[PDB]
């Protein structure tokens, strides 16, 4: 399989309730073997403006990445991080 | 050392003149060490609105990914793709 790139970028408004979302996202990411490449590192702005925090995680396919988004545990979560945070989210089908 | 994660959120009004952009890009990527990890492949849109194409491209450091960008090579590539698209791009320091 080619491998699933979630890629989230995010700003936080409320960083206490945001490792809320964190610590409980993790079981679901671990789950679905998330391999972290890039979490909240230093972001260089090239052309155009950047959320703060980008993340981008290597999943060992699309199918792993959108159910890992679908678990019953990340969905409860995002219910956190959606209130908490703006974000945009997507996944992109590696190279094959 | 952290790798550098290039990545660029494309939409393209002229495909004819961006595989231009692409091929001209090409060369610059090679020089400073590009490990291309998604290159427009299919987008899951998991929360708000996705660029249709999406580029993740792995370097050996950040400094590797700003030089390519600077570079007067991929620079004179840039010309061509800022007129025919429109486009975010940011460098994202691996995990460390």
């Amino acid at each position: 399989m080619a491998k699933g790139y979630w890629i989230a970028q995010v700003d936080v408004r409320d960083s206490e309730r945001y490792k809320d979302y964190v610590s409980t996202a993790k079981p679901a990411f671990e789950r679905f073997g998330a391999n972290f490449l890039a979490r909240g590192g230093s972001v260089t702005e090239l052309e155009g403006t950047a959320r703060a925090r980008n993340v981008v995680i290597e999943f060992p396919s699309v199918q792993h990445a959108i159910d890992c988004y679908n678990s019953p545990e990340y969905q409860a979560a995002a219910k956190i991080r959606q209130e908490v945070a703006d974000a945009e989210m997507m996944i992109v089908e590696g190279i094959g």
